[PDB]
């Protein structure tokens, strides 16, 4: 997540999201950076049914160590509109965050986005992520993704960090 002044932007989620396709493993090929240098060029997400929700298990190798973050996702309203809640509870503290699917073809890629207000300054914290069923995007999908990131007024495509899944980035020790 990245800081910017002002209110979160207006965003239009996709309206033909297919919730059935929200399963298995997806590689995180691009994302914004995070503060305190805490990121990452080797990461992925796995999705599993948990009642009406999906359990979102995210794995990352950052500076030689494994990090794990789990949470539950479920639609805010109609499952076709990609406006969704992520929920994570640790001890007595739950955080619930609306995120948006900004672009998808429901099978090779998902581009997601979330925004939160800085309770301090008049500003906000943004995050963009790009998931892909293949480690490397190619073809139509790569075209659809580059077009979207380039056309989109919401995404700052120069702040994106790209993952290589290289031997060096993915090594734990
Ligand atoms: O997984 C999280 O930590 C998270 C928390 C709040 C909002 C979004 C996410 C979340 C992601 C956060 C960072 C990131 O690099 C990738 C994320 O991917 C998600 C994918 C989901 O389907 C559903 C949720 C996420």
């Amino acid at each position: 997540d990245v800081y910017h002044d002002g209110a979160c932007p207006e965003v239009k989620p996709v309206d033909n999201f297919d919730w059935s396709q929200y399963h298995g493993k997806w590689w995180e090929v691009a994302k914004y950076p995070s503060p305190n240098g805490k990121y990452g060029k080797c990461g992925w997400a796995e999705y599993t049914p948990e009642g009406k929700s999906v359990k979102v298990s995210r794995y990352d190798v950052i500076h030689g160590k494994e990090y794990f973050m789990e949470g539950t996702a479920y639609p805010v309203g109609d499952s076709k509109i990609g406006k969704i809640y992520h929920s994570r509870t640790v001890g007595g503290y739950t955080r619930k965050t609306v995120f948006n699917v900004l672009s998808t073809d429901n099978k090779n890629y998902i581009i997601g986005y979330s925004c939160r207000y800085d309770e301090d300054k008049k500003g906000h914290w943004d995050h963009v992520w790009v998931l892909s069923r293949s480690m490397v995007l190619t073809g139509e999908a790569k075209t659809a993704v580059e077009n979207y990131l380039i056309g989109s007024p919401v995404v700052d495509s120069q702040k994106l960090v790209y993952s290589d899944f290289s031997e060096a980035a993915c090594k734990v020790n």
